[PDB]
C-alpha cells in the first residue's frame, strides 16, 4: 500500500486481533446484568473506528455503538463538539473506546464531559497507551498495548488522514512528516 | 448467545459476509488502480455501515481514506448532523452503504455529494433489497441481493440493538411490534 | 394585525420591552466596565431578537456567540466557535421556566473555565424559584401562562411579534 | 463612544438603516401577500438584520438559522436547518454580498430541497457582486468596495454590536 513510508512494524495484525480477543473477554466478564440495558461503547471519530468495530465483536455481551465528533479550538484539552451523542447516556453503562492515549488531554476532556451526563458507570478502553499517558488523572481500566513514544500509523491511526486503513501498526518514516 | 429468542434465522453467515467483502475489495481495488496522486475516499453515513466500511477498507488493496457523515430525518429529505471533515472536490469518492431499500437516502446522498464536484462518484452497498434493484442511482458494487426481510446484524439495527452481530439475521416480528 | 384572533391579551408591549432592555444594557454596561470584550452567549432561537437588541443597548463592547441544542439534558447541535477560557461571559436567555436548560448551559460553560459567568433572561416564570442557578439580570417576572412573541414561539410561529402576549386557547 | 478612534467615518447611520429596513419589509410584505414566509440566515453577520427585518415585514415570518465554516466556493455545514423547507416560500437573508460565492453555495443548497419559491434579500451589496450570477430580489444599499464594520459586520469578531455601519481606520489592521 505505502512503499517507503513505513519504517518498521510495531504491532502485527495478528498481535492486534489477539489482544482485542482478550480485551473482549475481560470486558465481557466485568460487565456480565441487573440493568437490562446493553453496554454502551462510545467512540470519538475517527481513529478508534477500526478498533471499536473489532472490539465490539470480541465482547461476548450485547453492545451498542455511539459516536462523537470533535475538533480542537487550539491547545483536559479544550475541545469543540462537532457531533454530539445520538442518545442520552443517563443511567447507562458506558465504555469509552480510544485508539491511543498520549498527553491524556482528549480523554480528560471526554471523561468530564460524559461524567456530567450522569451515566451509571464510566470506564475507559484504549488500544494504545504512550509513556506520557501512564500515570494520568483519568483511570483506564483496559489497555491493549503499552507502546513507546514513537509516531505510529495504521489500524485507524493517521498522518494527514492517510495510513488509517493498514491492518497493522507501524512506525512512520520521519521523511513523511518532516 | 448474544440475543437468544430474538433472531428467527440466519440470512448470511459471517464467513459468507467476509468472503464477499474480499471479492468486493479486489474488484474495487482493480477499478481504482486505473495518476492523480490522491487516495480513494470512502464515505460512510453513520452508523450502520461502520462495521462494513472498516472491513471493506482493509480488503481494498489500494490506499483508502475515511470520511463520515451523520444525518437525520426531518424525494429523500435529509438533515445533516455532521458534514464531511474535508472538501471532496476533485477527489475519487466511493459511497459505502450498509443497505439500500427504498433508495431514498442514497438519492439524497448522491446528489448532495455530486454538487461538491468530485472527480468521480461510485456507490458500494453490502445489502440491496428488491425495491432498490431498479433505483435511479447506479450502484457499481453490490455485496448481496437479499429479500425484503427486516434484517439485523453487522451494523444493521433495530432500536440501536444487534449492530454488533458478526452475521446478518432475520429478526423475530415479536421484537419490533 | 399579523395573527388575528390568536393573541388573547398583550403582556408586554414593544415600548415596555425596549425600555427595559435599555435599562438592562445600562446596568450591565456599568457592571462590566473593566482587555477582551464582553461575550454574550445565546441559545437559538428564542433569545435571538432579545440578544440583538440587548447587545446594542450595552455601552461596552460586546461579542456574539450562538449555541444550538436539542432535547434527547440536551444534545449539542452547534457548539461555540471559540475557546471561552479566560473570557467574561454573559448567558442571554429568553425565558427561564423550569430552569433546567439554564442549569445544563451553566454547567457546560463553567467547565470551559471562563473568568466570569453571569445570566440574563428577558422573562422569568414562577417555576424558576425552584431552580438553583443565580440570575444577575431579569427583564420581567411573569405568571405561568404560555406566552408568545419577541422570539418566543408556539410551533415556530409568533417569534416575529414585536410584543409579547398570551396565546388564545383556540390555537392549541 | 463604543470603540473610540477605531471608526474613521460613518457610512450608514442607525436611523438610515432602520428606515431602509422599514421600506424593505413593506416591499417584501406586499410581494408575499397558507404557510408562513421563511427567513433563512447564515450565522452570524446577518442576525441583527434578520431580527429587525422580520419585525418590519407586515406578514407572518419564521426564522431558520444555518451555521457553516470554510473547508480549510463550497462550505461545511455545522448547523443545518431545523425543518424541511419543502414547498415553503423562502427568503435568504444576507448581510453583504461581495464576491457572491457564499450566496452562490447557499442558493444551490436550498434549491435542492425544493422550496415553493426562493428569493434573496441582502442589506448590503458591493461592486464585485456584478459577476456573481445569482439574482437578488431585495437590496438595502449598494456600497463601495471599502471594508466596513458594524450592524453584524465584524473585523475579527469585533464591532458587530454597532448600531450603524462604519469604516475602520487602517490603524486597526
Ligand atoms: O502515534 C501517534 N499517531 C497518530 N496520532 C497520535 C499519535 N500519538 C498521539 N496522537 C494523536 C492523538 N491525540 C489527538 C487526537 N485527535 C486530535 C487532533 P487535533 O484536533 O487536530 O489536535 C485526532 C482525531 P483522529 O482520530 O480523526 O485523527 C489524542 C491523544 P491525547 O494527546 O489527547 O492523549
Ligand atoms: O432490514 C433492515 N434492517 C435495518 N434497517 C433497515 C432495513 N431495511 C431498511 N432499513 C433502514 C435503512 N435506512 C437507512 C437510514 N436509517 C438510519 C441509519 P442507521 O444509523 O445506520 O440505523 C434511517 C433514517 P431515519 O430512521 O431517521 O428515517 C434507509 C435505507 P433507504 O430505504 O433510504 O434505501
Ligand atoms: O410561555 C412560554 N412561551 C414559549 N416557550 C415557553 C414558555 N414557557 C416555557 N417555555 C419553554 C422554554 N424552554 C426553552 C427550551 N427549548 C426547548 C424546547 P423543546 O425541544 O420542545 O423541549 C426551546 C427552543 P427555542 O428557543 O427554539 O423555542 C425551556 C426553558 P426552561 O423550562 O428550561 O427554563
Ligand atoms: O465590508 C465588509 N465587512 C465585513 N465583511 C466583509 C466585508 N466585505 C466582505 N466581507 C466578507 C463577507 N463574507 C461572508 C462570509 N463569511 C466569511 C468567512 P472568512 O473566510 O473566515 O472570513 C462570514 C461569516 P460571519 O457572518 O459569521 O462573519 C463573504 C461574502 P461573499 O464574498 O461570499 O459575497
Ligand atoms: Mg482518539
Ligand atoms: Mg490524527
Ligand atoms: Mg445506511
Ligand atoms: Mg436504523
Ligand atoms: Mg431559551
Ligand atoms: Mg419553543
Ligand atoms: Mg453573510
Ligand atoms: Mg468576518
Amino acid at each position: 500500500l505505502y512503499p517507503g513510508d513505513i519504517k518498521s512494524v510495531l504491532l502485527t495484525a495478528e498481535q492486534i486481533q489477539a489482544r482485542i480477543a482478550e480485551l473482549g473477554e475481560q470486558i465481557g466478564n466485568d460487565y456480565r446484568a441487573t440493568t437490562g440495558q446493553d453496554l454502551l461503547l462510545i467512540t470519538v471519530l475517527k481513529g478508534a473506528v477500526l478498533f471499536v468495530t473489532d472490539l465490539a465483536r470480541a465482547i461476548p455481551v450485547p453492545t451498542q455503538f455511539e459516536f462523537m465528533a470533535v475538533s480542537s479550538y487550539g491547545s483536559s484539552g479544550v475541545v469543540r463538539i462537532l457531533k454530539d451523542l445520538d442518545r442520552d447516556i443517563h443511567g447507562r453503562d458506558v465504555l469509552i473506546v480510544e485508539d491511543v492515549v498520549d498527553s491524556g488531554l482528549t480523554l480528560s476532556w471526554l471523561s468530564r464531559n460524559l461524567t456530567s451526563r450522569n451515566p451509571r458507570s464510566l470506564r475507559v478502553c484504549t488500544l494504545l497507551r504512550k509513556p506520557d499517558a501512564v500515570h494520568a488523572n483519568v483511570e483506564i481500566a483496559y489497555v491493549g498495548f503499552d507502546i513507546p513514544n514513537d509516531f505510529v500509523v495504521g489500524y485507524g491511526l493517521d498522518y494527514d488522514e492517510r495510513y488509517r486503513d493498514l491492518s497493522y501498526i507501524g512506525t512512520l518514516d520521519p521523511r513523511v512528516y518532516q
